[PDB]
């Protein structure tokens, strides 16, 4: 695929550094969706600011888990079947957490925000529609944990 190597060269950029920028996906996910903060309960506390995520470990080894999904996402590209039965499971539990799925098109245009501004001119309207293409298939798949 002409994709496949969009993603894999932009997914460059951003996988030397993957908590820097996984935190600007995280932070910019909260600035469009602050709904989402207080589904991070790390021992039964709610962060109150969306700073607060920002200091809490348990919140940035969620960044780097994220961060490793999506490079495993880019690593498989070409047949992303292989994640399917994985990223199913993903869903499962995001449900269990009360994350609505509707949250995960969220995280998309945070993925999007994050490598626009990462990779700025190279971020072509092609690169955008292959990230958005792959990013859209790990959420099909993990959709399935909130069954149908
Ligand atoms: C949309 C908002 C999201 C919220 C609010 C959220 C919240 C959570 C929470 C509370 C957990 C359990 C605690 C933890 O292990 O840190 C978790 C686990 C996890 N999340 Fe997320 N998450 C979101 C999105 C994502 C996305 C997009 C990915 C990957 C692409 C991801 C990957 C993971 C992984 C790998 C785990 C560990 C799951 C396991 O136990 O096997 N999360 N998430």
């Amino acid at each position: 695929r002409p994709e496949s190597e969009l993603i894999r060269q932009s997914w460059r950029v951003v996988s030397r550094s993957p908590l820097e920028h996984g935190t600007v996906l995280f932070a910019r996910l909260f600035a469009l969706e602050p709904s989402l903060l207080p589904l991070f309960q790390y021992n039964g506390r709610q962060f109150s600011s969306p700073e607060d995520s920002l200091s809490s470990p348990e919140f940035l080894d969620h960044i780097r888990k994220v961060m490793l999904v999506i490079d495993a996402a880019v690593t498989n590209v070409e047949d992303l079947s292989s994640l399917e039965e994985y990223l199913t499971s993903l869903g499962r539990k995001h449900r269990a957490v009360g994350v609505r799925l509707s949250s995960f098109s969220t995280v998309g245009e945070s993925l999007l925000y994050m490598l626009e501004k990462s990779l700025g001119p190279d971020f072509t309207p092609a690169t955008r529609t292959a990230w958005s293409r792959l990013y859209g298939a790990v959420v099909q798949a993990m959709s399935r944990g909130w069954d149908g």
